[PDB]
């Protein structure tokens, strides 16, 4: 008899296609995440005390002294215990924020600007996110982040010194870091980190592969404050897909004839198609020169959960993003796919065709079949949203579950009161001892930068402050800093973005924001752009967007990208068992190379 | 790796189409089947006797007394759990016929006509066949038939009524419902029925979905008699398919050129031409104004088992359907497919197309491929017969274990037995006094007939009886009402002609049976009838056919058509799973919407 | 505890039953079916040619040079391909028919006749049936035809002789084939077939069993044309379930007295009481002594796909079957399982009683139980009908992907070409050389039969020819000789009457059709036939028609009866699951021995 | 002993998840889809021809002719045919658009 | 016009309309379509701000 297969009921087929999927997932296997050490490796200071001191810890929300370290180990390791529990009651029973007044209940703050407020408390955001499964993708628990840098390591100390001379930039413009009249900064920010270990001598055999992959070299003002993914490094800093409108509705090709719209010039000043309606790339305008967690007092107050949220000021208006400080903004409050929506967007606007290799992309005329639902435009703005929470989930495993490390406000307070009691002869945070004596200079004009911005909130004579100043009232959002949800969920989706389009089409025309007006210029950049590169820029762009606001480092937020991809790789893998059609996507990897999936 | 499937051997393959097959089959979960509440409602009238009277119920066989109920319930009670065991040996141990004598072994009849023919018992036809399991389609059990009318309601005061004036309009010709010289008998029939409740007064909010389904409205000489399937109520009453011959061989078109059968005018003559012999449609004629069991003695002992099959007298010849009684001579002794086979082979004769979603139905030269064995007429051939016994096992299921309904006879029985008690100031029977106080005027009628047709058997000065004349000398086969072997077969059967065929064909030509001769005439029908209309038409034929007999109420009819529906509708859906083509049926169901399978 | 079983629902019971068929079915395991190599053995005459030529299969429809032999070996292999796979669009692809004129658009035709007639192509009849899976019975590629005979054996050379005997014995009445007024041809034929060694000579040990069981000895005017299933030997040539009425409605036994139908003579003049209408036996009447196909351009021209369906002459009226020719007539348009059906119908209306090994086959005084949907008249007509399809499946598998045998037609084309090359001395076609030189005396006869066609049909000098006459115009059927779907259905059909039936039943009055007038008339046959013996012979009859046609050999028939018996018992087998009674069906098989199902 | 439940590994907890939420949705049953009958109750008026027309169904993209009938029925069957395979080159081979 | 009667698909009766009026004319049915403007307030309104 002829060999042959047979056919079974509809629902059938879908239950073993759902169940071919969670096989083929099981069947990656699984691989363990390691953390740096450091948790249990710093202890008490005290001779009397033998504890654990969690100072390299992510531990905001809990009761910390004056120095910054927690008051009690025991509220981190019932943290740690709420976190692999997920117990809702549990979670209920922590100890969050400072003493209470008996009379009010009110938290009683260290600062005069908190009590004045009489701020409340703000809790952990999903501290166990990271057990939550879900129906597609690999498990949030299959996948690994590896060890953090250590606080007494040279990649630490760059990517601190990197994030104090990012804070001192926020007044700077990106289209003129090259300029002049920026020089004298410009050229202090390149000359500090070439003089650091990390950036002047490359990996040696034997050191981690996920170091040698992610370690930088020579600093020039043409990768200052840039990523690493390939194109971030191609011309502008900023991507297109965040300053360029797109093609506007009445632009068409109809036959032979080309119809211009009315409204045509809208693309060159940065309105969005937004289907019949627009997205304006202009972003709101935060005071600039005012920083945050610049005084201790303030700063403790944070970290023992003042809620200091919505206490922005504004200038009136927005703008094309221009500043250092914009870029900040921007990603204080953008939805986490926001900025990859708006590039698909721009991208289904003007017409850039999908890969080439998914079904029916050919004339109709050949192959009697346009796209819509799959293969199309419905299908990729739902690809990119929907992988944002798994991707989220992956995190949020190894932020709270795995590595807990502490922010960089956190790193910046224990270099100040190390710092300042130094001053005084004595030693407090020894852990940062070799931060504190490199970044020497930055810290000098740190200090000069946080006594200016006491004096302005209303200080008249305050102590001597180190802190990293914060782009936001509140600094960091209440979850570890080890991975990014910015960074995770950028990584997923341009990887859709890459996978689902003609990723290698070349863009036209190049713009950044002009020197002198609110408004698009042709770039002087001579070479050409991908839509790739572009999208892998974006992605750069918001992640070290979160490092300019002060609250991630270069490595969570590499670290994060390569996760987010590894995400929406494999939802694409499972999803491929769904579909009749003889088809895949190609999509160029973060490592410059390429799969078929 | 690229998602795939894999080979199995044939033997495998086939395995595993028919589990799947199976797997669907269980899937579509089952239903409950409930009963009216009149089995175990009714109790004897004696006072000193709390026992179940058992006299709605279905006791053909079980030994009666002189007022048609049963003597003894436990007779009734073992005959339903040998229902339900299907045991031989315990059917064999059943109480049937009346006593015997002890010197001939001879069943003692009431009746001189009974005792005179030395009748012997006949027995219940396979009385548990709704346990019989089946290799395809949807499981005897797994699928209702709703409650039965109660004797007390306006439903079943209708069906008699209805089946009283069909006994009396026997010698009615089809073609002159309408001809004045019937116009006294035909308007007393419409007068007295719209005279009804069931009639005249529409089903009301909260009323079974069952009941406003098949509750009908306003009779007029239009639909006096008919069915509601769609289709009946249009153009004549007869399906064509019962009275028309079909296209002869030797008639043919032959690339250009078009031959004539030198017996072309077989075909208005009623001759289908079966392969290459023929079949006429020409009836029997039963003996006209022959009437049987109007003698209560001769009823009693048709209950009490009497075999009096093949007792009827005949004319010579045959004609082509002519009166109500000639129908219901049709349906006496038809092969339960039989109508539905020959209807397929004018279809096929005449080149009626199959469905045109069916694979390889174009012209050879664009598909290079002819349909025989799949998609043909060996195909129809077969699956319009074989569907047959699963519809007559589910209705099994129905009549014999769940529902027991009484046939129209033993109803009529109450009736005669309660009015001739009124008539002396006695109550028996009360449960049938809404029917008989309804029914007066009919009784009337059918009191003159009996006294003829009594009169007529030899008995000089016979008692007053309202019972229901019978078509058939035996009445109603062994087993109970609800529902109808030829209504499920019909349901079945039309099903899958309609699936198979293009049943939206229009008919060319309208036929009729002549006034005056035994001949077709063109129709004075001015509308369009279709193949799936006449179709229908032909289903409710056979299945009035035998309410025209006395045998089956309307109730049973349509409730039946419905549940062949859900059989032969299975069994398409499981084959489906055998075929390797890219196809579907597209069946019209009785309720006006349509399913591909 | 007492060992024993446990109750589980109804639905799960259900499932339970067909997967327990299911595995019967699987645990009957499969064996191959083997060719006879003549595909790849013969090979192109041309030198510098080495393809295969393909003369040996079946290429109707394929284009085919003016010898008969295909033009391009890739036509045939393409449609192995499509055979193989079923997919619709690959057969629509394939080759069909000549060339067309490229301005209608029509085939370019040899014959003047069939340019005339503007004929269109006929494309294969399920070519791909052999795939389809069935719900019941073995599955279609389980089971297995033998080899079929090679052009160059003693066993194709006496069938090939046969058929033209045949063929120009069509003017033969069967009751005259021992007429003195018949004896010169018919001694010719005798002697001509004793003089070929197939029938002259035993089989040898060591020959294949399945030649030894078909292989026929000394041939007689009492065997000649006859099948050799048990029963056709006996008494007369024609099965009466083919020339006999039934018993008609009224003829009955009604307790003590007897009563004799007005119509009661119809039984003996072909009338069978079908329900309460008839069919008759007489066939229709193909015009005496008109063959086709006796023309080499007409003959091409059907090799060549010409749809010349419908194109027979025929005679007013219909008779019982007189000659061969009208045996022809009755199989060219039976439904497959027509003659069954039709003996089944006999056997019912006559009373003739089921197997006394079903349940309740007793007087029901004894066993309550009368026979219907189970064991009864409902169940058989179902089932003996219900087994045709899935014994076509498996015929088509042998027929299409298996054996893919050339019809007779295509062997007497090769015939014809070779014997006109040969008298020029030329060899065309060595493969045929021993049939042309055995059947010289016979082959002459077709000469001037042909020659006498060819004039008739308006060729005033018409070219020599030897081809087989055919009875149809468009000879065979558009799928391969072997096996055959006439006797495929009989050999399944007749299995499940002589289960079902009381086979041994003896019956009373043989009849044949007269010698002088169109009656029956009492045959001088003295001894006794059984209801078994005459459904063979009546098997015997439908199969040997095809060959009387012209369109089977006589091996294609005997294998075909004993594939379909294989389908029947297995359906029975795989059925037996699905009841609670306790009984078999006793089957006499057609190699002489009974299994119990 | 005291009732109790066990442990797995991640993996395996998260692979019984998905089988969980596929066997909740395939116990949810399935129902049927019933159209309206139309298409094949409206036939060409010509009465030399008895093919379904069409007109009350989607056939835009097949060629019609003057009235906005369609002109070729195997148009439409054949896009019925692709539509229930989804096979790329069966849907390459419709008929889409005039001469 | 005319309300649906006992026996109509229950489908149709879902959906089924009554009287015309200039507060219900283009309206759909769905429960909230009906009250107050017609136009959604999150197809024209603006947001809260930075
Ligand atoms: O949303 V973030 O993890 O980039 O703080
Ligand atoms: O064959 V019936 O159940 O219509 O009495
Ligand atoms: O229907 V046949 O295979 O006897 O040509
Ligand atoms: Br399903
Ligand atoms: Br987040
Ligand atoms: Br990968
Ligand atoms: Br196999
Ligand atoms: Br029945
Ligand atoms: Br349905
Ligand atoms: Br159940
Ligand atoms: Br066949
Ligand atoms: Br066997
Ligand atoms: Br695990
Ligand atoms: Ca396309
Ligand atoms: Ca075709
Ligand atoms: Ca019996
Ligand atoms: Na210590
Ligand atoms: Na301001
Ligand atoms: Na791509
Ligand atoms: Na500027
Ligand atoms: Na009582
Ligand atoms: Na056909
Ligand atoms: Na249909
Ligand atoms: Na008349
Ligand atoms: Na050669
Ligand atoms: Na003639
Ligand atoms: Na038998
Ligand atoms: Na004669
Ligand atoms: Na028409």
């Amino acid at each position: 008899g002829i060999p042959a297969d047979n056919l079974q009921s509809r629902a059938k087929a879908s239950f073993d296609t759902r169940v071919a999927a969670a096989e083929l997932a099981l069947n990656r296997g699984v691989v363990p995440s390691f953390a740096n050490g450091e948790e249990l490796l710093y202890r008490n200071p005290d001779p009397d005390n033998t504890d654990p001191s969690f100072i390299a810890s992510f531990t905001k929300g809990l009761p910390h002294d004056d120095n910054g370290a927690i008051i009690d180990p025991d509220d981190f390791l019932a943290f740690v215990r709420a976190i692999n529990s997920g117990d809702e009651k549990e979670i209920a029973d922590l100890t969050l924020g400072p003493a209470r007044d008996p009379e009010t209940g009110l938290p009683i703050w260290r600062s005069d600007l908190a009590n004045s407020l009489e701020l409340e408390v703000r809790g952990w955001e999903n501290s166990s996110a990271g057990l939550t499964f879900d129906l597609e993708g690999p498990d949030a628990q299959s996948i690994a982040m590896p060890p953090a840098p250590v606080l007494t390591s040279p990649e630490l100390v760059a990517e601190i010194a990197e994030l104090y001379l990012m804070a001192l930039g926020r007044e700077i413009e990106f289209s003129e870091f090259d300029s002049p009249k920026n020089a004298e900064y410009i050229q202090f920010a390149i000359d500090q980190l070439n003089g650091l270990e990390w950036f002047n001598t490359p990996a040696k055999l034997g050191d981690p592969p996920a170091e040698i992959r992610r370690r930088r070299g020579e600093v020039t003002v043409g990768n200052l404050f840039r990523g690493i993914l390939p194109g971030s490094e191609v011309g502008p800093y900023l991507s297109q897909y965040i300053i360029v409108g797109s093609k506007q509705i009445g632009s068409a090709t109809v036959g032979n004839k080309t119809l211009v719209s009315p409204n045509a010039a809208d693309e060159f000043d940065g309105e969005i198609a937004y289907g019949s309606i627009t997205i304006s790339q202009r972003v709101r305008i935060a005071t600039p020169g005012r920083d945050f967690m610049t005084d201790l007092k303030v700063f403790l107050d944070v970290q023992d959960a003042a809620d200091f949220r919505g206490f922005e000021s504004y200038e009136p208006g927005a703008r094309l993003i221009r500043t250092i400080r914009d870029l900040a903004t921007w990603v204080h409050f953008d939805a986490l796919y926001e900025a990859y929506l708006n590039a698909c967007l721009i991208l289904l606007a003007n017409g850039v065709p999908f890969d080439p290799n998914l079904p029916f992309q050919q004339e109709d005329k050949l192959d009697n079949q346009d796209v819509f639902v799959n293969f199309g435009s419905a299908h990729v703005l739902s690809l990119v949203t929907e992988v944002a929470t798994r991707a989220l989930k992956a995190v949020r495993y190894q932020k709270f579950n795995i590595h807990r490390r502490l922010r960089p406000e956190a790193t910046g307070g224990l270099i100040s009161v190390n710092k300042i009691a130094a001053q005084k002869g004595e030693s407090i945070f020894p852990e940062v001892d070799l931060a504190v004596e490199e970044l020497g200079d930055i810290l000098e004009k740190a200090e000069i930068s946080n006594r200016k911005q006491n004096i302005a909130d209303g200080d008249p004579d305050p102590d001597p402050s180190f802190l990293l100043p914060m782009a936001f009232a509140e600094g960091s959002p209440f979850h570890p800093s080890y991975g990014s949800g910015h960074a995770v969920v950028a990584g997923a989706c341009v990887t859709i973005l890459k996978a689902f389009f003609d990723s290698g089409i070349e863009i036209d025309q190049v713009f950044e924001v002009d020197k002198d007006e609110d408004k698009l210029v042709k770039s002087s950049f001579k070479g050409t752009l991908t839509v790739a590169g572009e999208l892998n820029k974006l992605a750069d762009n918001i992640a070290i967007g979160r490092n300019m606001a002060g609250v991630h480092y270069f490595s969570d937020q590499f670290e994060s990208l390569l996760l987010g991809e590894q995400v929406a790789i494999g939802i694409l893998e499972e999803q491929s068992l769904t579909y009749g059609e003889n088809f895949f996507f190609n999509l160029p990897k973060f490592d410059g190379t390429t799969i078929q999936i």
